[PDB]
């Protein structure tokens, strides 16, 4: 639960990334893989990557990254009504790409970092606070989802 002063800040941020969706986007799935190699094993398309200079080079993770924050975005932009967007990414996530929570939770910190390191001493304390409470939100929701599918 977010205050309308909180949902702002997020928005305000999300401007820094619609700005260059790509670039983020590389980046963010760049620190998750390299940071969490696990991660990477769920990606058919992607586990051909060895080194962090083949991702940099790789057109197709530069356009899953666009894929993956264009969704994201469209959920940060509905404050937290965001049941209809969010079911089939759950749903999509828990039962087909089998993906745990605990994954969700190295990319909300992902995006934190890479926030950090793109715009280094323009994201704020009350931004990061705000962005991190919507990445709880949304993680929280899909949690909820999970485990009405009972999966771990
Ligand atoms: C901010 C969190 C995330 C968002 C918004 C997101 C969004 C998406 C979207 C929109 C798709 C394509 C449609 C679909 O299959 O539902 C997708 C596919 C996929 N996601 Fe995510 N995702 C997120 C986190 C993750 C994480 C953490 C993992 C694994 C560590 C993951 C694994 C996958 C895989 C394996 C696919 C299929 C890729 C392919 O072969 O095309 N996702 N995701």
């Amino acid at each position: 639960g977010l205050s309308d002063g909180e949902w702002q800040q997020v928005l305000n941020v999300w401007g820094k990334v619609e700005a260059d969706i790509a670039g983020h986007g590389q980046e963010v799935l760049i620190r998750l893989f390299t940071g969490h190699p696990e991660t990477l094993e769920k990606f058919d398309k992607f586990k051909h990557l060895k080194t962090e200079a083949e991702m940099k080079a790789s057109e197709d993770l530069k356009k899953h990254g666009t894929v993956v924050l264009t969704a994201l975005g469209g959920i940060l932009k509905k404050k937290g009504h965001h049941e209809a967007e969010l079911k089939p990414l759950a749903q999509s996530h828990a039962t087909k790409h089998k993906i745990p929570i605990k994954y969700l939770e190295f990319i909300s910190d992902a995006i934190i970092h890479v926030l950090h390191s793109k715009h280094p001493g323009d994201f704020g304390a009350d931004a990061q606070g705000a962005m991190t409470k919507a990445l709880e939100l949304f993680r929280n929701d899909i949690a909820a989802k999970y485990k009405e599918l009972g999966f771990q």
